[PDB]
DNA sequence: ACTCTGCCTCAAGACGGT
DNA sequence: TGAGGCAGAGT
DNA sequence: ACCGTCC
């Protein structure tokens, strides 16, 4: 993420934020941030504190999301390819030690919680310590591929190449959360994209284009701001908050003209500042060759999903099989037939 | 008065019978 | 792999 | 729309 970017948006830039209705995506493709999604459903899916699982001890929240939302979505008439986080970038290690510090802490506090019975502390603790893991991914994949739903794995960051494929035309726009994917060139974000069937917040495009002109800044710019404003890459300046980065962007163009001009004593620039090295990593990113891979939506297999989601994940047989024919349709009405010449 | 930091807390899905 | 509220302190 | 339940 982006430290306050949104906020800083909607209070700068609202021109950037568009809201359309459900009903005009239909035909639509979008890319999606798998790995953050299967997070939201383990953390969410939960009865009792706990999330759903098998007899066998197995957890089926993320496959319960997965399959649900992902059929919604296409009997709206839109048509995901969801993107798999890859391996990290070294520029990461910092903050990936932070989180893993903090898990630490976390099991420590879920013990004592546990000793003291608190419920709603072990939940809470529980939820701090809510992992996506390698099966968790192989499992959804194995579940997509049974779905007829494509799916792709970045060298990287999921979101990098989310952005990718929208330059390349392959799909209209990046469905995620995580705004670093606007810092990395990604033309249209999508927030909110559930297709729920109880409604609730409004669908928000940001259009960079419309961010960059109501800041007026270009890319590289705007990268810098986004630095400033604090990334997983590396530190920010103390004391520059959003109001002062803004300015300090728009009147100094660049973080190495910024250094230059601002007086070391009153706002001392981190020592050994790796802001190069991440504005580089924004700006050319590792990944996948949008080229490469032709996206197809095809028709699931409704036998073997059966098999999977009912024998196996013991999901109700009713259920399964109606979302089947109800996502097999409602494919047939969005998508064409592969014709050959 | 405007700005930023540190610390707190909170929320986080989907289906279907009613 | 946040967001927003609040008190206190820096500009 | 609410809310018990989903696995
Ligand atoms: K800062
Ligand atoms: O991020
Ligand atoms: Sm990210
Ligand atoms: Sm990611
Ligand atoms: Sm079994
Ligand atoms: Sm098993």
């Amino acid at each position: 993420g982006i430290q306050g970017l949104a906020k800083l948006i909607a209070d700068v830039a609202p021109s950037a934020i568009r809201e359309n209705d459900i009903k005009s995506y239909f035909g639509r493709k979008v890319a999606i941030d798998a790995s953050m999604s299967i997070y939201q459903f383990l953390i969410a899916v939960r009865q009792g504190g706990d999330v759903l699982q098998n007899e066998e001890g197995e957890t089926t929240s993320h496959l319960m999301g997965m399959f649900y939302r992902t059929i919604r979505m296409m009997e709206n008439g839109i048509k995901p390819v969801y993107v798999f986080d890859g391996k990290p970038p070294q520029l990461k290690s910092g903050e990936l030690a932070k989180r893993s510090e903090r898990r630490a802490e976390a099991e420590k506090q879920l013990q004592q919680a546990q000793a003291a019975g608190a419920e709603q502390e072990v939940e809470k603790f529980t939820k701090r310590l809510v992992k996506v893991t390698k099966q968790h991914n192989d499992e959804c994949k194995h579940l997509l591929s049974l779905m007829g739903i494509p799916y792709l794995d970045a060298p990287s960051e999921a979101e990098a190449s989310c952005a990718a494929l929208v330059k390349a035309g392959k799909v209209y726009a990046a469905a995620t959360e995580d705004m670093d994917c606007l810092t990395f060139g990604s033309p249209v974000l999508m927030r909110h994209l559930t297709a729920s069937e109880a409604k609730k917040l409004p669908i928000q495009e940001f259009h960079l284009s419309r961010i960059l002109q109501e800041l007026g800044l270009n890319q590289e710019q705007f990268v810098d701001l986004c630095i400033l404003l604090g990334s997983d890459y590396c530190e920010s300046i103390r004391g520059i908050g959003p109001k002062r980065a803004v300015d300090l962007i728009q009147k100094h163009k660049s973080i190495e003209e910024i250094v230059r001009r601002l007086d070391p004593n009153k706002y001392p620039v981190p020592e050994n500042w790796l802001h190069k090295e991440a504005h580089q990593l924004f700006l050319e990113p590792e990944v996948l060759d949008p080229e490469s891979v032709e996206l197809k939506w095809s028709e699931p297999n409704e036998e073997e999903l059966i098999k999977f989601m009912c024998g196996e994940k013991q999901f109700s047989e009713e259920r399964i099989r109606s979302g089947v024919k109800r996502l097999s349709k409602s494919r047939q009405g969005s998508t064409l037939e592969v014709l050959f010449q």
